[PDB]
């Protein structure tokens, strides 16, 4: 059962392996919103993402791909390529990425921690059902965080 909490998703307070999953764009932009909250806590995810994008001519970077970045002994950030362009979230891309998060979280026995991007609007009304279908359906604990 998805938990809804007000908090900073970069600091989950639960036991066991934690995975913080969030939506990135496919253009290499890391400059507004939750990506800044991540860089306020750890430098690794941003460095990883920029390198991943820079080297896309030799690697898996693209819509629906996910990069897992270890930031603490039992904490990982999952940079999901889910958004096409910048100021537009792609349903197939987010679905695929969340499934990949689910695969990795299942093997790590991790819980998953996501910032909220409500169910009455275009974005979250696509995303939350894919959380249910790709994560909850597999028995993976999920917590969704509200913060500015
Ligand atoms: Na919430
Ligand atoms: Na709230």
């Amino acid at each position: 059962e998805i938990s809804y909490v007000r908090g900073d998703a970069t600091a989950p307070s639960v036991k066991g392996v934690k995975m913080i999953a969030h939506v990135c764009n496919d253009l290499g932009g890391w400059g507004k919103g939750f990506v800044l909250a991540v860089s306020r806590r750890w430098p690794q995810p941003e460095a990883a993402y920029r390198a991943w994008h820079r080297d896309r001519a030799a690697n898996d970077f693209g819509l629906g791909a996910v990069q897992f970045v270890q930031v603490e002994p039992y904490v990982w950030v999952a940079n999901m390529i889910g958004q096409h362009g910048m100021k537009p979230v792609r349903y197939e891309a987010i679905g695929t990425a969340l499934g990949r998060v689910a695969d990795r979280a299942a093997e790590l026995e991790a819980s998953v921690h996501l910032p909220r991007i409500g169910l009455a609007g275009g974005t979250w009304s696509r995303v939350e059902p894919l959380i249910s279908d790709r994560l909850t359906r597999r028995g993976i604990p999920v917590t969704v965080y509200d913060h500015g």
